[PDB]
């Protein structure tokens, strides 16, 4: 029977010299065994769902703030950093954004000059949104994820975007928006990243790259690029990883770790365990062994890596387990942190603390 996490050395001290250690949270883990966990390891923590565009904008000109000012208060009274997530993102975004005047989707529109005017209509919302956020938390967030999951998986187009609805109404135009308002409000000391996942495997890794050198050729103002690192125990390569980061570094950019968990399965997550008992210790093991491998390439890249976020606190609540049930019929865990569910110390703990 391992120690509780409050009985094991901080993973923030430990890390201080090279990089935060950060969580993602719910306004409802800011208490208990979480809340404990929290200010005891971590100097960092995001928002998993309360500082999305939906989360905080739901009906034109009416703002949510109570889900998200509970996290940065949380995060101020414990000496945290925070990285906002998200200013722009094509899902948990609200419908109301893409309907013209009338009030029906821009993307049914077919006249040009009304699609025109859409567009400027889109863009001028999405910098009322930004602006009205960044005042509201610029003097907390220490990184913002101003544009989220923008580069496409394929090859849709030559440049390799995303052709969600924000792209099919105006092009790149919101990324450019998205970054020059969020410099313009937040002040020239905020850091603006590009998240997103799968940054380590082409072909997704080079639009990226060339998105953001095209950017910065044009004088948008992009400080880093987030890594969400939704990985696996033998997927990504070490080198893979290192070669993104090392890539982005070569631009000027910083990177973050944003979203890392190591899943115990493949993609698709099958077959999965139904349950966290019936989890054998070899897995385990062999997340231990991960977690030792890319915490040790971490060291190694900290002049260009500010801050490591995993996408939760302890096994207990976890993304993956939902992808778990999707894939195995309904029933499914996933166990991705250093944490267990009882918050106690796992194998992968011990070896990213020496
Ligand atoms: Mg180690
Ligand atoms: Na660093």
């Amino acid at each position: 029977v391992q120690p509780f996490a409050w009985q094991v050395a901080s993973l923030a001290d430990r890390y201080e010299e090279s990089f935060d250690i950060g969580a993602a949270v719910e306004p409802h883990q800011l208490n208990g065994r979480q809340g404990k966990v929290l200010k005891h390891h971590y100097n960092s923590i995001v928002a998993e769902n309360a500082m999305k565009p939906i989360s905080l904008q739901p009906e034109e000109g009416v703002f949510t703030w109570d889900g998200a000012d509970a996290i940065v208060e949380f995060a101020r009274k414990n000496n945290m950093n925070l990285r906002f997530h998200t200013l722009v993102w094509h899902n948990q975004v609200p419908d109301w954004f893409f309907l013209d005047e009338e009030g029906n989707p821009m993307v049914e529109e077919t006249n040009e000059a009304k699609r025109q005017a859409n567009k400027e209509l889109l863009l001028e919302r999405l910098e009322t949104h930004i602006k009205t956020v960044v005042e509201r938390y610029k003097d907390d967030v220490t990184a913002w994820d101003v544009v989220n999951e923008v580069v496409d998986d394929g090859t849709p187009n030559e440049r390799g975007l995303r052709e969600s609805v924000w792209y099919q109404i105006t092009g790149d135009e919101y990324i450019r928006v998205a970054f020059e308002t969020a410099r313009k409000y937040a002040g020239e000391d905020a850091k603006l990243f590009i998240n997103d996942y799968n940054t380590e495997v082409t072909p997704k890794r080079d639009h990226l790259y060339n998105l953001v050198q095209d950017l910065l050729a044009d004088g948008v103002p992009i400080d880093g690029v987030g890594h969400q690192a939704h990985i696996q125990i033998d997927w990504p390569t070490i080198d893979e990883i290192r070669t993104s980061m090392e890539m982005f570094a070569g631009l000027g950019l910083d990177n973050q770790v944003t979203e890392l968990d190591v899943s115990l399965y493949g993609w698709p997550p099958r077959p999965a365990f139904p349950t966290y008992d019936a989890i054998p210790q070899e897995r385990f093991q062999a997340q231990a062994d991960r977690y030792n491998q890319l915490f040790e390439l971490y060291e190694e890249l900290d002049a260009d890596l500010s801050s490591v976020t995993f996408w939760g606190i302890a096994d207990n609540h976890t993304w993956l387990d939902d992808r778990a049930r999707e894939y195995n019929d309904g029933v499914g865990k996933d166990a991705p942190f250093v944490f267990d569910p009882n918050y106690r110390v796992k194998p992968a703990f011990w070896r990213i603390i020496d």
